[PDB]
């Protein structure tokens, strides 16, 4: 209704974007809108989730944070351009090392320690939120989902989802630890647990079995292995926080995040 769009008029920016913004080219196509690339910045093209979505990235800067930088009324949304495309494209095209998932985990956790020590749950942790720099910059996206603090929304994409969050119990940001646990079993694997499986019967996998079990544990090293489980414990105040994990000793084999541009030219030559 009027008194939400009247909200959200008043935080957009006024002024032609088309005067301030130019050579642009499409670059996708989703659920939410079209994203065109510009100059160099990413715009995307497309209720009361709108508002809190620019109003919690304009306040939530940070370097593992895809900057967020103006917005224009359909509703146009401009941010920081990487170039490397998704973690997506690389985990489904290539086949990481253990010093690059740590080196993707790191930069993800330092994002996570910085929005839950700011009241902040993302609820949407999966590789498709996460952007790279072509110097191998590690980025988080996609605040639509994200709450301010516990909550009780049965509230993400079913595959990366906390068993908490899928049986509806009272959550805090740990939540979000194990989504990053997920995003690490489709480094390893390719695909979060159940990709084969309906989203609803992924759903009920979860709430059933829990703690998600890899299909080769073996080939994984002792410490990988324990940050996995620290990452996705049944009981919430067992898993660790964001700052806990930064400490593992899993992320002390990370390689420079140089190492990752390697993998962004595969994935780009395997999906052209
Ligand atoms: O999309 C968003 C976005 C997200 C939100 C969150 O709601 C808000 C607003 C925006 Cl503008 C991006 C923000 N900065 C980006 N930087 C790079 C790319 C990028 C590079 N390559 N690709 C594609 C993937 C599909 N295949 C062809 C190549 C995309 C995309 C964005």
């Amino acid at each position: 209704d009027e008194e939400i769009l009247e909200k959200l008029r008043s935080i957009v920016s006024v002024g032609d974007p088309k005067k301030k913004y130019t050579r642009f080219e499409k670059i996708g196509q989703g659920a939410s809108g079209t994203v065109y690339t510009a100059m160099e910045v990413a715009i995307k093209q497309m209720k009361e989730l709108i508002i809190n979505e620019i109003l919690v990235m304009r306040e939530n800067k940070n370097p593992n944070i895809v900057n967020y930088l103006d917005s224009y009324l359909e509703l146009w949304v401009v941010m920081e351009y990487l170039a490397g495309g998704s973690l997506t494209d690389v985990v489904t095209e290539t086949c990481m090392d253990e010093g690059q998932i740590a080196a993707v985990c790191r930069e993800c956790l330092q994002a996570l320690e910085f929005l839950h020590s700011n009241q902040v749950i993302h609820r949407n942790i999966k590789s498709d939120n996460i952007l790279l720099g072509m110097d191998g910059s590690v980025k988080l996206t996609d605040f639509g989902f994200c709450a301010q603090i516990k909550r009780s929304e049965m509230v993400g994409t079913p595959y990366w989802m906390a068993p908490e969050v899928v049986t509806r119990k009272a959550y805090g940001p740990k939540v979000d630890i194990w989504s990053l646990g997920i995003m690490a079993i489709e480094m390893i694997e390719g695909e979060p647990p159940y990709l084969n499986e309906n989203p609803l019967r992924a759903l009920y996998l979860i709430a059933t079995n829990g703690t998600p079990e890899l299909q080769n544990p073996e080939k994984l090293s002792a410490i990988f292995r324990d940050f996995l489980n620290r990452c996705l414990d049944m009981d919430v105040e067992k898993r660790g926080s964001a700052k806990e994990l930064l400490q593992h000793q899993f992320l002390k084999i990370a390689k420079p995040l140089s190492s990752l541009t390697p993998l962004i030219a595969a994935a780009k030559e395997a999906t052209k």
